[PDB]
């Protein structure tokens, strides 16, 4: 109940379906795609309070394993592959916790 009668629920059955085959799925690609980047950074931030459930104030690769899971039941977290294709680009450091900021950053270009 925030982002899925906002606009990203067409934006995510458009990516659920251009991003469908194993091991596709890019993360700029999917940014766009899913209309992140066309959201301004506001709602870029709200949306990372919807995704990262546990406050913590990181997104930890354990908990971006349900990142997308909050949008759809049956999202590709689940394969490694893929989350770690969204964690890599994601990780503008080379270390893999991804901060809000971080997320932003690779959201906004
Ligand atoms: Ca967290
Ligand atoms: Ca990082």
């Amino acid at each position: 109940m925030s982002i899925t009668d906002v606009l990203s629920a067409d934006d995510i059955a458009a990516a659920l379906q251009e991003c469908r085959d194993p091991d596709t799925f890019e993360p700029q690609k999917f940014f766009q795609t899913s209309g992140l980047s066309k959201m301004s950074a506001n709602q870029v931030k709200d949306v990372f309070r919807f995704i990262d459930n546990d406050q913590s104030g990181y997104l930890d690769e354990e908990e971006l394993k349900f990142f997308l899971q909050k949008f759809e039941s049956g999202a590709r977290e689940l394969t490694e592959s893929e989350t770690k294709s969204l964690m890599a680009a994601a990780d503008n450091d080379g270390d893999g916790k991804i901060g809000a900021e971080e997320f932003q950053e690779m959201v906004h270009s």
